[PDB]
């Protein structure tokens, strides 16, 4: 009954049983349609993957981080049935993602439904909550030693946080919040899992080394709270842990091509929204908007869109299928320029809609017999930072020594080295142009050093 | 201008301006959404990449391989011109698949129209027509260098064979149709690509090197025919190698619950045919089994088909989409037994229909409550060999010696060792019961040992 | 003192307090300066590791296997001082390697000391048990819950072979085939090989040691209890055998290696009774007498090596010269070896019979420079399984996933019949010391007379 | 008669018969028993590594470097004996290393002898001059076409230095000498195969990736010379480099234990100086430390005197060998604490021998149980920067762009981003003790502290 499934990164996983009634269900392998990259594959031809192996490897560091920690220290009190919901967390993380992963949450809701806040994690709490309802999960897991009443509550607290404001653990347990998703310093195996799993895939070779971190992984009682330490020695290994994130977001996640890739399915998807019907509860029809209202027609929601959509022949679909066979022919919006690492200023998500109208309004100097208008730039706004806008996150880390190993200190950026960035947080402005002749790039091209100097950027 | 792509297997590839027009098409962009394996995504969660990168690989190898051999004996009289149909014919070489690959030639053309004979390489050659018919290619092969009304021939002889047969190049050059496909003992880059990127992704280990190959691989004049010789000490990595390729065959490509998996897809297509249309050229519908002999109705068939027939809500479709469901709860076809290789069978072709029937003929002198029909059964049988037709290829390989590297000679299987196997082949054959009923299942048990043990067969 | 070692080929290693205190002793760091592959690092530039660290990974394998075993099944008693004890027998399994390892056992000794039969772990147990006299350790061993006694006496069992056994009762029989299993060879000194030197040499691997380990059980057959496999895994062990085969073949069996082996032991041969090793009481030893005082043979390493190299004395003239010689790559001939055929098998005893047989021979043409059978040298290299011509694969025991408990024995046909169909082989290489060209056409015409002759 | 060889790092590397030559002869074969970490060795057990595969990568990647960049640029006349040139260098560059490699000449060459200056490379000339005359190698040369005279002088002005100061080759060829050894930048082939070498031996993954650097690199013409740049969307690779540089010098090279171990081999080798005999050239006799006055007497100084120091029976040698025996039981030197990295002051070389006495006489306000004599402690200076002492490496690269190939410019650093290190360089100072018990260890802890605290931090 211990079922055993070969994966490329790590070894072999061991499956528990309920993790294997618990998979066998629509609503999880749903994600195997739903890809990882959304548009970073038409630029790296090798991150081909889904979700669905990252779930599962985020489950078994879970179990295995647990496992150690229990291991080397008795007195925790850890049994089974933590082992178990954490390892159910950990498997059903991502149940929430839609089509083309952060695509479909950070660049379609906001310009289709701007009225409604919406994440991934809210998705797959009420994803959760639909599958254990319909499947008849319950009675299994009373047959397997699990509590419903606040087990359930426990696995929904691990993934959206709390909703001592938690409920499903006592405060003596606060080492079991931090885990799966840390509010705190954003140390969790979902970023070691994906980290290992993005670099075998793409072809760049990964730096962090988590196996090192949970030899020297302790648990603390921080101000009357216990939390999972760090031993003192590795905080150069976090610092390029963060590098790491750093460069892979500045090399892959944030690629030019991949983006505006991105930015031409969100216009596609956009023109074909009110076209398309899902039937959802009761046969009722939602929209590709609108599916996030009801988990039935949400499940049938995955990356097959596209291909409805390119393998079309309706002819109110007309706009969308061009925008689709001019990707397919690389007749790809071209690249202007890039506004230098923003001096002083930050721009808000509701500034995002003015800024073609300000690049389209600048004078040039020099007078340019071609005319363009606001509807044919392509702004672009990106964001790195560490994860806490601005903030050090290793400012929340508690370490420990090997003389005292019952105590946590904390160690500031000034005794590490001197060698590290001075700052946490970056801005890039990008520009695009939609004609493609040359005369309205060089047009494009005049407006945006014009814009730029006249900004003082 | 030259392009660069990233790949995690072969590295960083180089691109000639004609490949990148070739490429930009949508019957090579097609091929994204054409998975390696097929139904081996369900057993191993790591095997989801297309062929897309495998052509890209193919051609890169296929050009690596011209160039050395063009290197390092310069009489050969190797041109820009004919590495350039090599690696236009390594790149459209799988150009023909269909949904799930293999499984769609293998399985559903035969048990849908018996009376064609239908192979992908037939349909690659109708594909690279139809691509270079309709995208208006020629006058870009001209102004490369390229005379289409001959390296056209000579692609199409490198793709499908002889159709001195060969037309394309004089005798001289006969060594250049042995690189992209090999029909005189079965080496040649496709292998090569196919094993890196299979044991990359699964898991498993492979113990060829196709660099060494490379490094001592040589042009030897056999009688009235240049062919490709290795080196004598070369014979244990050949040796090796094929031994990797039946490991790789026998541990991915004969899973039990592949084969199972693969089965049950047919059979919800074939249930599922006559109902779904696709329009091809002039306003034309077809079908599923009829999507062959037209190329545009065939360029929009890919794996779309399966999430067509699973999100379908017609009553048309009702038995596909409920056998699609069982395959999403992990409810398979249960294994009746593992016939072993007995002996003598050698069971062929014609015999398709009738092995089923014979399971259940069986009247053994135990009385069973439940009765077990005819009508519910699943047979195949697995070709176990080296693919030469139950024959050691390496009586097919020439090598040279360090003295006369110029004069090829022959080295026997008995001058090498006595440890390499007696037989080349075997044959397997694998029943399923469609049935899943417990007390069938040991009902199926007596009747299969009976069918077995004392029919010999 | 619970340290942790990261090592390339595994992860981070722990290590008990005792494993540390035994392991910082001269005995067991005397390791570092022996070569895993000795005469191969003149082929391949990367073979460069030493038996440190093979030593640290075995003893690891053995505590992970024994751990898994115990953690799988709760019925079998497994305690604390049964895995220690298999760990320390793991570590201290190779301390009996002399220069260049395997090449001082295999050609150095039977050439030097011909009356005396004397195998490597039989050194390891005379090390084994110098270390633990010199360095006090008993009274640390008594500290963790171990018998000096009984275990001691298991520890010997588990290096070198002996119901026989004496160090644990009957019941327990599954813990004696875990370091070394002279059986079959299924243990895990064969993975620690396979893994480093594919690391290290350049060559890829096909086992998967953790694949089998997690299919791992104990199985009673003949009322003793085994480790056994799952019956659908045969496959992977044949693959296994083919690598080790391969490899064998590819690396350990080179000609270069080989013949710079053989010189090397000539030179050690010609070096003797000149050079002095100390011993306990301030007695003087030669390379081969050090074999008879531990605290000598402490201080026996490849520094021999470099000693003879950079000597100025007169008296090691001629070993210096073939050493000189083999830093010229000024490496004796290869003619050409037979093929295996006629059934016939060369054992020790024709060894030195063999070079005189080519010499005696009579060419058609005469040679105007004459060939002495002074100046041959002839090695016969044996391939197999690990067996002699048996299956190794016969004396495992499987089981069904129907009935675990029970052991089903699989022969050779169910499997397939795509197998081997021997395991056991033979090769004859021959040598010569005479160099100069005008010999290569002479040598080949006297060789290839010699096999016709003796019906090859 | 091309010989081949195989390298876990590379893969089978081809060999000129001129290198043949060069490398079977004894000074070459010398690098044999050299070690590339020599201290860390006892550390990292898998790092066992010599000289002589670091000296044949290099020489390979030189090679290859040397013939991409021709193969780009037509026009750049470089012809084989360049070539043939730029690989003798790099093959033939660290042949005066000594024993421990780097131990040797930062610790004992400026304590045994202080009153003269020496380095690596003056010894890897002296050597390459000695094996040159030793061996014969002239006529070979002549034969192949290699002209000596001045050919001899280039490889010296490669290895070394300029000693327009180059005259082996004229100024439009400038473009060779920074490629084994670039002064401009750190930027050479040496650091593109330790990186890899120690990363494969180590246990660590490397980061950079220098196959894309040499796809992208091209021959400027800068201030009237031709140089080497980069291109101008690579600037982050390079920042990346000097990160992983930095990263391995904290992980490996500057180790407690390894520092500590051989600071007390360098003891060991003092002491045991005097009394151990070299025979040079004539029948002289020569000190470990006077033997960089003869390559006959450096030849054969190696490893070997660590054993022959060990092992010795001679009562002269008692105290190095008590010193060996107390490391092989591992009874290191103790320690104490660091000093917080900061600049704004410098602790030059001219006061590395004055610290243990200001540490002595500190003045703890609380009397301590014993009083430490000023031989009782050991101070380390450690001086961390990215190579070239406060400077920024990436000051000096050139770049180009896509659009103008063949125009260089010049990259700033606020161009880049804002999340780049402030400073180039920094310094710690480590202290330890010479005894173990636990009295000596606080009262050295105390004296430390108020050291520390003495000079206001
Ligand atoms: N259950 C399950 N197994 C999977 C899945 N994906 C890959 N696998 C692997 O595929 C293998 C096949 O298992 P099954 O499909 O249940 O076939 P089976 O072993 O004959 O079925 P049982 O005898 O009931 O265990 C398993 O061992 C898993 O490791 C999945 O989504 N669900
Ligand atoms: N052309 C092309 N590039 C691909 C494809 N798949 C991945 N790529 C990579 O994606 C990158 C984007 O290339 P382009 O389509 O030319 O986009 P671009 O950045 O505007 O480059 P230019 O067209 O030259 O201006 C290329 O460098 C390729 O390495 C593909 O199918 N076609
Ligand atoms: N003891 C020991 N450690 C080794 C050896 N080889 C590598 N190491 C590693 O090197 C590290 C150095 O540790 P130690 O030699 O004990 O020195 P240390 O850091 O002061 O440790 P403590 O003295 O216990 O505080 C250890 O953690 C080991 O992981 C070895 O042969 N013996
Ligand atoms: N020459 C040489 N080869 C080495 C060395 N180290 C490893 N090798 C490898 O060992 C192999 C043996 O080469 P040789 O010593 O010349 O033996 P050989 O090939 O029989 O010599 P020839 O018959 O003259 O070709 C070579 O192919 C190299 O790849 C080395 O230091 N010098
Ligand atoms: N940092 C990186 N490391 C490895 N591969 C990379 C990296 N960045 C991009 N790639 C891959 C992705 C693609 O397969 C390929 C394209 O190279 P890239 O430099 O991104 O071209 P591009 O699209 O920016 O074109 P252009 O040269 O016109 O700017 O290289
Ligand atoms: N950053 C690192 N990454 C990988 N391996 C490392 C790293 N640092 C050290 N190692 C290796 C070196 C040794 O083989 C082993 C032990 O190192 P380390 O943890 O530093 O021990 P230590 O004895 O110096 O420290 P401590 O006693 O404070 O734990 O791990
Ligand atoms: N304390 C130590 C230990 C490690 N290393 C060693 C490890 C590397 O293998 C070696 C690098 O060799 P070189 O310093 O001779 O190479 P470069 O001359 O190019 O130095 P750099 O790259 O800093 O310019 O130094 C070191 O610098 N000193
Ligand atoms: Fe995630
Ligand atoms: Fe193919
Ligand atoms: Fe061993
Ligand atoms: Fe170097
Ligand atoms: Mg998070």
């Amino acid at each position: 009954t211990m079922k055993v499934i070969n994966d490329p990164i790590h070894g072999h996983i061991e499956l528990h049983p309920l993790l294997v009634r618990i998979i066998d269900t629509p609503q999880f392998q749903r994600l195997r349609y739903i890809k990882q990259l959304g548009g970073g594959y038409y630029v790296f031809p090798g991150a081909s993957h889904n979700r669905f192996e990252h779930s599962l490897g985020v489950g078994y560091l879970a179990g295995c981080l647990v496992h150690a920690l229990g291991e080397k220290q008795p007195e925790l009190q850890i049994s089974e049935r933590d082992v178990l919901c954490v390892q159910i967390a950990g498997l059903c993380h991502d149940l929430g993602h839609g089509p083309f992963s952060h695509m479909f949450d950070g660049r379609f809701i906001p310009l289709a439904r701007p009225e409604v806040k919406w994440t991934h994690e809210q998705g797959s709490v009420m994803m959760f909550e639909h599958l254990i309802n319909s499947n008849g999960i319950k009675p299994v897991m009373e047959q397997y030693g699990l509590i419903p009443e606040e087990d359930i509550c426990f696995i929904k607290e691990q993934i959206v946080g709390p909703l001592w404001p938690y409920k499903g653990r006592p405060e003596n347990k606060s080492f079991l919040y931090e885990i799966v998703s840390n509010k705190r310093n954003g140390i969790d195996v979902d970023k070691w899992d994906y980290f290992a799993r993005d670099c075998h895939h793409l072809g760049i070779q990964n730096n962090f080394d988590y196996k090192r971190f949970i030899k020297f992984a302790r648990v603390c009682e921080v101000d009357n709270e216990l939390r999972i330490c760090a031993r003192d020695k590795e905080v150069g290994n976090l610092y390029d842990m963060f590098h790491t994130r750093n460069s892979l977001h500045r090399r892959a996640y944030q690629h030019k091509v991949g983006n505006i890739i991105d930015t031409m399915i969100t216009d596609a998807f956009l023109k074909a929204d009110d076209y398309i019907e899902i039937t959802g509860a009761g046969g009722k029809k939602y929209r590709i908007s609108t599916a996030i209202d009801d988990m039935e027609a949400y499940t049938k929601l995955t990356d097959n869109i596209f291909l409805e959509i390119l393998y079309s022949t309706d002819p109110k679909l007309k706009d969308a299928r061009e925008i689709l066979k001019q990707i397919e022919y690389r007749n790809l919006f071209k690249y202007v320029g890039e506004t230098q690492p923003t001096g002083q200023i930050k721009i808000k998500r509701e500034d995002y809609e003015s800024l073609p109208k300000e690049v389209a309004s600048a004078k040039p100097k020099v007078l340019l017999d071609v005319k363009l208008k606001a509807e044919d730039f392509i702004v672009d706004v990106i964001n790195m930072d560490y994860g806490m806008q601005e903030k050090n996150p290793i400012d929340h880390v508690s370490f420990y020594c090997k003389t005292a190993p019952n105590r946590a200190i904390r160690i500031t950026k000034n005794q590490v080295s001197q060698l590290l960035p001075e700052k946490f947080a970056e801005q890039l402005i990008r520009v695009y142009c939609k004609k493609v002749d040359r005369k309205s790039l060089y047009a494009a091209r005049q407006y945006f050093v014009q814009w730029c100097a006249d900004r003082n950027f």
